[PDB]
């Protein structure tokens, strides 16, 4: 599959967490064009999800940037179809 440019994975996901606190998190890091939390066949959240950006993130420096991965921190990763 090929990876996607300017959009991020996001696992560990909060069941607390929404949309809206995830778009506005992202923000920081450019103009969020959607953001997607998986959900099962319930609507229910998988505890994952996808921010993809208008413009040219830097994707992998972002995701490499990370040091903590303790449970309870957003996994980011690169998002590949």
């Amino acid at each position: 599959g090929k990876i996607m440019p300017n959009t991020v994975f996001v696992g560990g996901i909060d069941v607390r967490m929404d949309e809206t606190e995830i778009r506005s998190f992202f923000a920081r890091y450019g103009s969020v064009k959607e953001v997607k939390i998986i959900t099962d066949r319930t609507g229910v959240s998988k505890g994952y999800g996808f921010v993809s950006f208008y413009n040219d993130v830097d994707v992998q420096k972002i995701v490499e940037s990370q040091i903590n991965f303790h449970g309870k921190k957003l996994k980011l990763g690169p998002a590949i179809r």
